[PDB]
Parts: structure tokens; C-alpha cells; sequence
């Protein structure tokens, strides 16, 4: 599992705790402040933050929430995010030129999330399986979630179970479907059907999501990853917004 | 209606496609980057090392009398050559998944229609260049130092093709990767035996001040697409170097 090492642990460190770059603000917080606002006529007692990484949009969501879960399944990330909410600071490499690397520290005291980091749990799980433990959310938030996903309809057709009434699901995604994640048979779009008909992501998603969801919005949010000092990603993931039925 | 494969689509897309995120067109900010740090030079020749579907080869072309475009890929040559030839080129841009956009490439749709028939364009190796490939007033290798297994095969030679007075202009991102490049053939980003980091621009005056002076670096930023959401934002170092 590319998750579990430590190369991407730190460069998810980068990404969710880092600095901006090319004008982009941080992801991790722009889908949290976005998600509460969705949510804003909810009683905010529980949300999870599912494949949380590293933690960021756990802690975020933990302003507004009275108890947040996150949940990823990779150990590696689920230990960074602990160590920095429980020892108050976690290091972590930046890559340079080639194999150059410089050393970084977090803080979690110079950020506003500091106020709430107590309200947070992490727990290493599978999305596409996860423990009964994990329900009665009135929040469920997975930011590029499905297309990390082995089979996504095992989450999508099953998440509904672990709402609340009147609850959300909210997802983001660039549809980056590969094989190396998910089987071309379990992509929910991105691919030309047995009938010639191309299907995107998004109408794969409401077929899957409008037995039990109202799709609410979508909006764009952008974000950028780095790979060196001078090597970024820059993506565009589509945020999408699924109320209760 | 020539069409072209997802390689050589990508480069047709980074290289004759829309601006993205507001980026200019990296091969149109190359050539004019080099034309003006050139101004004072003759513009009889120009080599385009590792020219992909050549849009710097034509843009060098509104300035130079003669501009080679020289490539290892065959595939790239051809679709500079079709290009050129025939006027139009079609390639496949990436979206969502396995769906794909056809776009068409039209000459007569940019500026530089007014000089392409002043390139050429080659396959070659820029570490095995054939002797024609000479008596340059420009030679400029965009993205092409961190893709060479032995870099240095061709960075220590290459003063032999350059007129006096005349110019090397490189760009890099300094990505090296032992996928492409041979550890011990980095140019820079390595710590050395001596636990200290060596600078691909540091590793690049070693090499080079031999035969030249460094005389500008500047950075410039490009963006080529992966997918309709997905893209590579990277900035890369532009240096510049006059024969002694
Ligand atoms: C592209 S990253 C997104 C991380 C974070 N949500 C963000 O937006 O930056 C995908 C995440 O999903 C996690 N993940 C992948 N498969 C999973 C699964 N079956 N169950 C839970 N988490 C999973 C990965 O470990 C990784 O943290
Ligand atoms: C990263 S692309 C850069 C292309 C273009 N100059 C640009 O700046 O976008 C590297 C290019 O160099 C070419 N190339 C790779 N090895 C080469 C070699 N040994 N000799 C000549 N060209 C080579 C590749 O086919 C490709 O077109």
C-alpha cells in the first residue's frame, strides 16, 4: 500500500498541513468550512471524515462538530494524525531537487483547530466495509475517496445506513479512475458503457446515491499537491452534496 | 486527417492547446525567452534539442533563418512534420476515466504560420548527434537534461555545435529519476559522499563553465494537462550560457 509509507505520509503532511501554493488555498480546510455550511440547518453532533489521511479536515470539521471519527486505512496515516493530536507536533519531510529533502515541523498550537482537537478520534478502517461502530453521523464527508477505492458501490450503496435523517453525505473527486485502485468493471464513470453511451462520474453517482439521497450541489474546488519544489499536481475536484431521503 | 497516439497527443495538447490556469504556452514562452537573451547575436541557425511536436522549432523560425527540430521520438517527428506538412493534425485529449476528446490542430490558426517552412525536423539523439547538426547560433534543449540516461554525454560536447558568441539555453525541473537517469549520472539534487547537497545548477556550471559563461536564470512555470480535472503544474529553470 503506497499509503503506508512514509514518503506519502509526508507529503500528505505537505498537502493538508503545509503551505499554499500557486494562489490555491488549502484543500483539507475549503471542503471542511464548505461542508459545514451544507450542513448548517443540522445539529452538528457527529461527523466522519473518511480516508482522512493525515487528519486535517478532521480537526477542522471538530469546530463546529461536538465529536468527529477519522477514518482511513492506512495505519501510517491514521499514527501521523494521532501522534500530532496527542504529542502536539509531528515532523515530516519536503521533497527538493531529487532525493534533497527538508525537514519541516507541525504544529498543532499554531493552528485555529487547536481549540478543538480533543473532539477528534482516528481509527484505522475500510471504507467499503467499515464496523457497525461507525454511525449516526449527521456529517459524512470522503474527499477523493471513491476513485482510491477497490469496489466504491460497497461504500456508496451502504453509507446511507450510517446517517442520520435529514443527514449528509458530501463527496469530492477529480474521477481519476485506475486500474491500480479500482478494477475499469467498479469505475462508477469515466468509461464507455456496453451500449457506446459514455458515463461520467457524477451521473454514475446519482444513479448509485438517488435511492436514498437528494443531490443538493456541486462545486469546484481546487487543489494542488506537491512532488518536488519545483514538481506540482494541480487538480480540479468536483465536490458533491447528498442530503438524506 | 492525420491522427496522433496519447503521447504524442499529450505534447500536442501542451504544446499547441489552451493556456491552463492562466499559464502561457511553454514553448511560445521558451523561443521568446531565448530570442531575447539571443538579440545580439546572429540568427542564421537554431537547433530545437528534444523538440516534441516542435511548437518552439516553429516559433524559433519567426526569428532564425533556419531552425532544426531534432527528436528521439520518431512519433513526435512525424506529427511536427504532418503538421507542417499538411497543415492540420488531430489528437486525443484526455477527460474522465478512459473518455477521451478528438481536437484538430490547424497551422494556419497561429503566428507562426508566416515561418514554418524554415524548420526542419529530425530524428536524433542529443547524445549521439549526427555532424550536420552544426555551427549553431542557438541551441535550446527544453526538458531534456533530466530525461537522458548520461546527461553529461551530452552537455560536454555540445560547445562543438555552437558558434562563438553563440548560445545554450537549457530548461529544467530538475526531476531526476533513476527511471531515466542513472544515480550516479545526476546532474544535481544528490547528497554527495561528503553529506553535502549538490544543486543541479551548481552541477550544471561544473560541467559547462568550461566552454561558457552564465549569464541568466529565470524561472518558468508550465502546466500540461492528465485528465480534464487532473494536471502537472511545474516550474522549471531556465539557464542560459554563451560560448567562450
Ligand atoms: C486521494 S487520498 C484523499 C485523502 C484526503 N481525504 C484528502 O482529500 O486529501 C485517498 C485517501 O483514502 C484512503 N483510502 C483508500 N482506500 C480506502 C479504504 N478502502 N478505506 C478507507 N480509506 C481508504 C487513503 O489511505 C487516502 O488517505
Ligand atoms: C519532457 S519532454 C520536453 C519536450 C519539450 N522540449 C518541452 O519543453 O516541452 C523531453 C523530450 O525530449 C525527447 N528526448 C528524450 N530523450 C532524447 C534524446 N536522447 N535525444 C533527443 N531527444 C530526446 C523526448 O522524446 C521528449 O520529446
Amino acid at each position: 500500500n503506497i499509503y503506508e509509507t512514509d514518503e506519502s505520509v509526508s507529503q500528505y503532511c505537505d498537502f493538508q498541513y503545509g503551505e499554499d501554493c500557486f494562489g490555491v488555498l488549502n484543500f483539507a480546510l475549503a471542503c471542511a468550512t464548505k461542508a459545514i455550511g451544507y450542513t448548517k440547518e443540522t445539529p452538528k453532533n457527529r461527523a466522519l471524515d473518511l480516508g482522512c489521511a493525515t487528519g486535517r479536515a478532521s480537526f477542522e470539521l471538530a469546530r463546529s462538530y461536538k465529536h468527529v471519527d477519522g477514518v482511513d486505512y492506512s495505519q501510517a496515516f491514521v499514527d501521523a494524525a494521532t501522534e500530532l493530536q496527542k504529542n502536539g507536533c509531528i515532523g515530516y519531510s519536503q521533497n527538493g531537487e531529487g532525493e534533497l529533502k527538508n525537514y519541516k515541523v507541525i504544529d498543532r498550537e499554531g493552528y485555529a483547530f487547536r481549540d478543538s482537537f480533543t473532539k477528534v478520534e482516528f481509527f484505522q478502517g475500510d471504507a467499503c466495509n467499515l464496523t457497525p461502530q461507525f454511525k449516526e453521523y449527521d456529517l459524512i464527508m470522503a474527499t477523493n475517496l471513491i476513485d482510491r477505492l477497490y469496489e466504491p458501490r460497497l461504500f456508496l450503496e451502504n453509507i446511507h445506513k450510517r446517517i442520520n435523517e435529514k443527514g449528509y453525505l458530501i463527496l469530492t473527486s477529480p474521477y481519476t479512475w485506475r486500474e491500480e485502485y479500482t478494477a475499469k468493471k467498479f469505475w462508477i464513470g469515466g468509461y464507455v458503457d456496453e451500449n457506446g453511451k459514455e458515463v461520467s462520474t457524477l451521473e454514475g453517482l446519482k444513479e448509485i446515491l438517488e435511492i436514498h439521497f437528494e443531490l443538493v450541489a456541486t462545486e469546484d474546488i481546487p487543489f494542488v499537491i506537491r512532488e518536488t519544489s519545483r514538481k506540482f499536481q494541480h487538480t480540479i475536484s468536483q465536490m458533491s452534496v447528498w442530503k438524506v431521503i
